[PDB]
């Protein structure tokens, strides 16, 4: 009888629980990026949360900074991700696709001709980045030209067509976490003068149109929305983030999405961090009208809480689900949780991936038979 396990209606989409699957790079994409049957397993497993939000996954090869990440910019990608989604819904589970653009946190190493990442500015973030030939420092990236931001938007519209075809029941648009578009929002990562710069206003005009242009592909109540309103990851900074943020999630109340996707400051993009900040859900939830997902360091007591008490309608939960595919039964059943193992989140096999245990063991041979399934379903000859 916890409020996480009730059952909700996400305008239509009838969910199993109110808990989510948070979005999980977990770099195991095969050749050309191109999911495979052992990603369509690891999402099969999980099915068993309400909602699955997939890892970021980029919209185009200049929107990927780090190695095997899945795109859904070819045909072949779209293919592999169907193979994903037949295997999640056949075992009753619904899956939004997170749509990805890494701007400046890439390297030339993983672009098209060598090419600088893109970003509002340049000004490169600190530190070092992962790459095909080992770490490498961080690179100042090309600052977009203002015709060029509409090129990007047309990405996303054609990432929203293919994550149609593929066969998803929504999409995510990523918007935190220092990527792309959070360096828009901010100012201390937006030095820009012309119209995606300057204001508030001006700062937040490419997520509204990333919005227009995915919502002529799904309907706006199957585009969510994340954020990350006070965060340090990834050398990011804003001199106002209250007024930014407000102002933010006040408009986008307008759009009629399917869901606000909110990360808690005490993370800091993977990791917990000690933190004080005023800008955690509660200060949101009275400016934002519709469902709101609260995502970052919960637990089980902790998450029910914020579903007890109104702040939130779904919570989101990573590191926990990362280990326990079967994370809401576990909870039901006050069963102990497997550990995660921080060792394995990132590239390699199965290991620590598809080889967490089940408390049911028909629960595991269950996925395994579908994702086998859709496989032999969607294989390309
Ligand atoms: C290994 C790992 C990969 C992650 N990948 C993404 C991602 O692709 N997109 C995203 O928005 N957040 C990503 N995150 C952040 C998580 O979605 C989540 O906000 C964070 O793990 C905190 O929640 P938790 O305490 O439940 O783990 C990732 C976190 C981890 C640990
Ligand atoms: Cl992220």
């Amino acid at each position: 009888m916890l409020k996480l396990l009730e059952p909700f209606d996400l305008n239509g989409l009838e969910l199993a629980n109110r808990m989510v699957m948070a979005p999980l790079t977990r770099n195991r994409a095969g050749p050309r990026f191109v999911p495979t049957k052992m990603n369509a397993l690891y999402y099969a497993q999980r099915s068993g949360l309400g909602l699955i939000i997939t890892e970021a996954t980029q919209i185009s090869q200049q929107g990927m900074g780090y190695p095997d990440t899945p795109g859904i910019y070819t045909d072949e990608q779209v293919d592999g991700w169907r193979m994903v989604t037949e295997a999640v819904h056949r075992r009753e589970g619904c899956i939004f696709l997170q749509l990805w653009h890494v701007g400046r946190v890439s390297h030339s190493s993983f672009q098209p001709n060598g090419q600088l990442p893109v970003a509002p500015s340049a000004i490169a973030p600190e530190g070092e980045v992962m790459t095909y030939d080992g770490i490498k420092p961080f690179e100042t990236p090309r600052a977009l030209e203002t015709e060029e931001v509409a090129h990007i938007v047309e990405d996303y519209r054609k990432a929203a067509i293919n994550a149609k075809r593929a066969g998803f029941d929504g999409i995510e648009i990523h918007s935190a976490n220092g990527y792309l578009l959070h360096e828009f929002l901010e100012d201390g990562t937006n030095k820009r003068t012309d119209r995606y710069g300057g204001s508030i206003e001006n700062r937040a005009r490419i997520v509204f149109e990333v919005l227009d242009a995915v919502c002529k592909v799904y309907p706006s109540r199957r585009v969510g929305i994340r954020l990350s309103p006070d965060t340090e990851f990834m050398s990011m900074s804003d001199s106002d983030r209250p007024a930014l943020y407000s102002y933010l999630v006040q408009e986008l109340s307008r759009r009629e999405l399917a869901y606000l996707h909110l990360i808690e400051p005490r993370i800091k993009g993977n990791v917990d961090v000690e933190k004080e900040s005023s800008l955690n859900v509660e200060f949101f939830r009275p400016l934002y009208k519709g469902v709101l997902i609260t995502a970052g360091g919960y637990q089980k007591e902790t998450g029910e809480e914020r579903l007890q008490k109104q702040h939130a309608d779904l919570v989101a939960y990573g590191r926990w689900v990362i280990a326990n595919p079967d994370l809401p039964s576990r909870f039901e059943q006050n069963a102990p949780l497997n550990p995660y193992d921080r060792a394995t989140f990132y590239g390699g096999n199965e290991k620590g991936y598809t080889d967490y245990p089940f408390l049911d063991p028909r629960d595991s041979q269950e996925a395994l038979k579908e994702a086998e399934a859709a496989e032999r379903k969607w294989r390309r000859l």
